DNA sequence: GAGGAAATTCCACGAT
DNA sequence: ATCGTGGAATTTCCTC
């Protein structure tokens, strides 16, 4: 029952400090190690869910960050 | 003339009865045969241009109808 | 020449 | 680390 607090899907565990699902654990990880640079078309509000979430890196990697993901954790 | 009317992007010319770039095009015929389930993660005013059009393609199907384009042209 | 469309290449995403 | 899937976009080939 309990769920990823990026994309609300049902998380796997613990990852990089945050309770997130298997996806979002291996998008933040290469998010970091590449540096990118995303750009969100919206408000930078966009709805992250197991669907929507492949719509904005930039509103996705946000979310990670202010939910606590850190590689060092 | 140039421009594509969906992205603003450079029309490679008039495609499925529209000026459109020719990635636009390839877009339209796939999300017109397709199922174009696309949810918008944003308000469905997403901006669709060269850099962001990869973003929300709802919106970027959106603007294509809205455009006029159709297959039967 | 135009434009439709297959073939091709590239990449994000995600399971194992 | 492979690796399958699917979308994106350019390149190549088709008919008119
Ligand atoms: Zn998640
Ligand atoms: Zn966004
Ligand atoms: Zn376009
Ligand atoms: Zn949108």
């Amino acid at each position: 029952p309990k769920l990823c607090l990026v994309c609300s899907d049902e998380a796997s565990g613990c990852h990089y400090g945050v309770l997130t699902c298997g996806s979002c654990k291996v998008f933040f990880k290469r998010a970091v190690e590449g540096q990118h640079n995303y750009l969100c078309a919206g408000r930078n509000d966009c709805i992250i869910d197991k669907i929507r979430r492949k719509n904005c890196p930039a509103c996705r990697y946000r979310k990670c960050l202010q939910a606590g993901m850190n590689l060092e954790a």
